[PDB]
């Protein structure tokens, strides 16, 4: 399948996320 | 599959990341 | 099928990213 | 600016929504 | 600015949402 | 700007939703 | 600017929808 | 402008939609 | 299949990216 | 098949880029 020997991963938020959004309001 | 031998990876948000949006408004 | 011996990635976002939008708006 | 009278909204998930990813993987 | 009179609105979830993932896995 | 009297709005998934994706992997 | 009287909208997704792709891989 | 009196919308992916990709493989 | 000895990728955002749109505005 | 030994990518967004509209309104 899927396969990896040596690695490193960074993953970072400084903003908005948002996943399901109704009717609101986001800003930046 | 997918194989891989030696990695670095960097994924960043600095602004407005949506799944889903009804009727909604986003700024920026 | 997908093979890499050594690599770097960098993935960024500064302004708006949506999925699946309706009747909505978007601002930059 | 924006403006409504009479509405009816609706949002929905029967899947996967996701942000930001790195690395990582996603089945249906 | 924005504005509203008269409204109904409904969100949901019946799978799965992720803000930010790293090197997870996401199943339906 | 932006104006409306009467409406009925719907937004659904039943997939996959990715805003950024570094590396990873999508089925289906 | 943008104006409407009477309106019904649906979206839906049933596979795959990405923003932004580094590297990655994606089936159906 | 954009006027309407009366309208019915209908948008639907069964399939792979993606903004901006760089280096990375889709299948269908 | 897909195959790679030495590579450095890069991939982003300053503006809007949307996957699927129904109805909606987009300004930038 | 498809085979590289040393390579540089850069993919950038400044603008609107959309996969699949419907009815809809872009500027810029």
């Amino acid at each position: 399948g899927y396969e990896v020997h040596h690695q490193k991963l960074v993953g970072s938020n400084k903003g908005a996320i948002i996943g399901l959004m109704v009717g609101g309001v986001v800003i930046a």
